[PDB]
């Protein structure tokens, strides 16, 4: 990560503390969490964003919006073949994720150029140090 | 421009205005101006925010480094082929380019993850 503001996230997240990565579309509220990284359509992908982000974290679980195993699959898969098979996924209604958005413990909330349905990843960190 | 801070940097440009972008080097100044859009290496590229930014405004004349011609020749190429012949080009020394992200009419200073060298460019808006 060459990101600023995404280092500064990270320095300041320890255990249960919470990440997010969004797609285009998603309504990240207005505030210090917020990390616009979009470009233009599809730049950066979900994807792209998420494998990098993935280098400097220590991850226990991630959510993903429910919706995603019907409405995208290929990003579904994606993401599985991205983090081990020892981090625990859990799906919950889209709502949610927009609702963790807020999360007292979201130290970020990045927005990337994605445009496919629900790119949308919660990420919750193990014991930093 | 989907860019929440691209879109209101190139909302309050008018006529003189500057707004640049830049490698993932550049020594950027830590200020309201900044917008850093570095994911990673070469994410995203110099040449792909260019294209989007072009898209977005009207522009006068664009500003490089001299040393650009010979340290990355690729790099001049493709920016020539992406903005009108109706646009000059000013060559300045990469220490003036520097010097211009605290320039007073500077709008906004984005960085990019490229890092192939002297990929940094100032763009000066025509009226309005």
């Amino acid at each position: 990560v060459l990101n600023e503001h995404i280092s500064k996230a990270i320095a300041t997240i320890g255990h249960f503390d919470l990440l997010t990565i969004n797609d285009a579309g998603m309504p990240i509220p207005n505030d210090h969490r917020r990390i616009d990284l979009a470009v233009t359509k599809n730049l950066p992908r979900f994807i792209d964003v998420l494998a990098t982000v993935l280098e400097e974290m220590e991850i226990q679980k991630i959510y993903l919006a429910e919706e995603i195993k019907e409405h995208n699959p290929t990003q579904l898969q994606q993401i599985k073949q991205l983090i081990s098979s020892e981090i625990e996924i859990i799906f919950i209604p889209h709502e949610e994720m927009k609702s963790n958005l807020a999360h007292p413990l979201n130290k970020g909330n990045i927005r990337t150029g994605e445009t496919t349905p629900y790119s949308n990843i919660a990420l919750e960190s193990n014991v930093t140090f």
